[PDB]
């Protein structure tokens, strides 16, 4: 009940309270972790209203106010008469910065106080949607110069009602099985770009097609809109010093939005709320190109440098996964389009853990996700202890719609 | 009850039985997950249990539970225990319980070798001068001159743990770490203490950069005594690159024979408090580790440096350049001299096999991901993409503390 981590690297111990504020599971028991696993009415919603309002109070300094005990009083009467109760504005911008605070698996919630927040609640339909997200997408991007935010559509009412973004991000490529056996495009989205086509989608059929937003508003069929192609940031990917980089015909998008999580307030559920902040490199040219189920594209690469792919051990991989994300910087940077690398990433994400150590008495953190997916242990974050836990306002996983929807 | 494990390179899932057998504690609980933290005398009345599960086990295994030769043994351990408070292992049960504290490493990316350990039983030993012989012997055996073999010996359990045998050393083989009055370090920072205590105990210090320990040990709970490994038997690889001539001139040299000494070993509840053990290293242990961590070696920049990468900001991947070099080297220069090596790619291909074989036939096998992922890399090898489940099953390796912060001085 008072738990330290320690970092290995530098022997500076921090000493985490936070942990005893934790509500939700984690999965593991004491006698089995699951730390590596992906995925492990009125009275339930008034004490989850209550933790909530407490600690927003609290953050403002007015704990145990006339402010305090009016609202409190006013939600409570308000789920007693409604069966649900609604949040102000100022409630709902806290509550989403405090998910991306709480979000253990983010390296990059330095960043988590400055979060531009889009209020939605009064939408209605899928065209109104749409354009919620296009004018999200364009005040992100800002001509490159990226910037967080979070657009958030209605609550869930009696969950038969949800608003969905079918997409799990804003921008991605479409994929597509071919006669030939393999595969055109992002293998990520084979299913989704089916979803797409058999719902009216005019596919280019080529290797980097933007994806139509499938909408889902209220809980009715969703619609497709394509994305003002001068909203989708594109970069085209070249090296410095290779020549040869550019005819393999690389690109990618500026703007990571993810768009299938569940972002939980004080009991309440919203069920869209795409949101967006810039990339780290490695995301793009390590998971996104060399992932052997994603474009796969490490063996084409090495060719093209002639390294000796006749044994593993001459680290032909590993030689050609660096050179593939220098150019994904380079790209970046050169286009003046904001992106982060994994050594300034996890050095600011070391930075923050002290402040919320200091300031908050901890900093829930997965190091299975935290620590990049190449040269971990050159990173600082890879000799950092970190505890794992769930607090709340939080973004959750939530499974695909088409596997839920009726038709 | 069963767990799935998915792996989301290949969509292959696993069920896991075997973790109900497991009985010790992770440090997890269902609020906090501890995965990440590096660590999160016995009584009759506990004893006999943990003989009888192990016991169990073993002649399961052999095909021969419940036989009489089975309730002779149960009668007679219940009996040694009874009357001396302790028991002794049969020959055929040490073996089988160390190749299963190597198979239950969950910590352990070598692990699809475990059947194959050579177990040199030195529960004779008396002195720490028997102790220094039987450490050379496995030394030499387990080097083979290149061909290495995996091994571990073992010394006489605890009996009131004030008679522990310990091997000081954490591990048999490594290199003299100084600090220096200006704050620098010469040779390997993680060594510093340990060289101290060495030097306070008589040890001659070479002061090099690479200068190989002498072995501290301590017999029967007496203070411990130092020891010379004979240069003719510690193995040692200079590193050099293949493209690149300069890498020879940094003058690195690395010894072959990873070995660990600082372990304690469990079995049906008997505790081995000396146990040394070694088999061969992957790749990134030096390369990446032992080379490139700021608190160990740290020669990137050096490296860096020699190939002029560009490095004034981090954004031009220099260190992941440099880095890649230096672990091309290592492996060419272990596998040029003949001396045993596996790459990172190989070894944790061979552990999926491995890990998929052990849910086929033991029905399950755990894993602890924040090790097993190597630490350059990680996502293009396979072990990245692979869910695991990580419980304590027993017989089992398990961490200690340095001897030098429990033991009792005696003069
Ligand atoms: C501003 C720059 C940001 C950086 C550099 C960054 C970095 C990252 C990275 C590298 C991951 C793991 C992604 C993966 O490997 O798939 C991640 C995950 C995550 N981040 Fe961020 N992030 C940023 C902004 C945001 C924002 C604005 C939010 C929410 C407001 C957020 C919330 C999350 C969540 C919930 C996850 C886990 C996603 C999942 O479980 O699939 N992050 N972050
Ligand atoms: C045969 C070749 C072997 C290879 C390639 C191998 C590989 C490794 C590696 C890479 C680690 C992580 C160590 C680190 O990064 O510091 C490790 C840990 C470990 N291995 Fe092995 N291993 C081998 C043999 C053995 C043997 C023979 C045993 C005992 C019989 C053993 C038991 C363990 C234990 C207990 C750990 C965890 C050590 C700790 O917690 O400090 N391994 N293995
Ligand atoms: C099964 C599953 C669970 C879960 N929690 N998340 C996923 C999505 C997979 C996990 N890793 C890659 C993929 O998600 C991509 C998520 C988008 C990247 C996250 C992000 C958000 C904001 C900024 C940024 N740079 N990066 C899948
Ligand atoms: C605090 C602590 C706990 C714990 N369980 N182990 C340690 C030792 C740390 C873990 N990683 C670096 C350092 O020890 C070196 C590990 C020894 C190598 C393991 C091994 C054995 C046999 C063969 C091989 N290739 N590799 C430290
Ligand atoms: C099985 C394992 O949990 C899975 O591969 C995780 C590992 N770490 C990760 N880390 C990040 N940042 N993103 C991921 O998608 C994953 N995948
Ligand atoms: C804090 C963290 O658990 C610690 O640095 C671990 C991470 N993974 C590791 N993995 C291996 N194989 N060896 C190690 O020493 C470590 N160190
Ligand atoms: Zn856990």
């Amino acid at each position: 009940r008072f738990l330290k981590v320690k970092n290995w690297e530098t022997d500076v111990v921090l000493t985490d309270t936070l942990h005893l504020k934790s509500t939700l599971e984690t999965g593991c028991t004491e006698h089995i972790c699951m730390g590596s696993i992906m995925l492990p009415t009125k009275d339930q919603l008034f004490p989850l209203a209550k933790e909530f309002l407490d600690q927003y109070y609290s953050s403002i300094k007015r704990f145990g106010s006339k402010a305090h005990m009016d609202r409190l009083e006013e939600v409570n009467k308000e789920i007693e008469s409604t069966s649900t109760y609604q949040l102000k504005d100022t409630e709902l911008i806290y509550g989403a910065k405090h998910a991306w605070r709480n979000a253990s698996r983010c390296v990059g919630r330095i960043q988590w106080s400055k979060l531009q927040v889009f209020d939605a609640r009064d939408c209605t339909t899928a065209h109104g949607m749409f354009n919620y997200i296009c004018n999200h997408v364009k005040y992100a991007t800002n001509k490159g110069n990226l910037r967080s935010a979070i657009t958030i559509f209605p609550q869930r009412t009696d969950g038969k009602h949800d608003f969905r973004v079918w997409n799990s991000q804003l921008i991605r490529y479409a994929g597509y099985k071919q006669p030939d056996g393999s595969t055109l495009g992002d293998p990520a989205n084979v299913q989704f770009t089916e979803i797409c086509i058999q719902q009216g989608w005019k596919a280019p059929r080529g290797r980097f097609d933007v994806l139509p937003l499938l909408l889902q508003a209220n809980g009715n069929d969703p619609e497709l809109f394509q994305i003002p192609p001068e909203l989708v940031l594109e970069v085209p990917i070249r090296h410095p010093k290779f020549d040869w980089f550019k005819d393999l015909g690389l690109k990618w998008y500026g703007l990571p939005a993810v768009s299938n999580m569940l972002l939980e307030i004080g009991g309440l559920e919203f069920s869209a709320c795409p949101f967006s902040g810039w990339y780290m490199g490695t995301e793009i040219g390590v998971r996104d190109y060399c992932d052997n189920s994603r474009y796969n594209i490490l063996e084409e690469v090495a060719k093209k440098m002639d390294l000796d792919m006749r044994k593993t051990s001459s680290l032909w991989k590993d030689q050609a996964l660096v050179e593939i994300n220098i150019a994904v910087l380079y790209s970046f940077q050169s286009d003046k389009v904001t992106i982060v690398d994994h050594h300034s990433a996890t050095e600011s994400f070391i930075k923050h853990m002290e402040n919320e150590y200091r300031c908050r008495g901890g900093c829930p953190a997965d190091w299975v996700w935290i620590v990049p997916p190449m040269s971990g242990s050159i990173t600082p974050v890879f000799h950092q202890e970190m505890l794992n836990y769930r607090l709340t306002p939080s973004f959750e996983y939530q499974p695909d719609p088409w596997n839920t929807h009726v038709w």
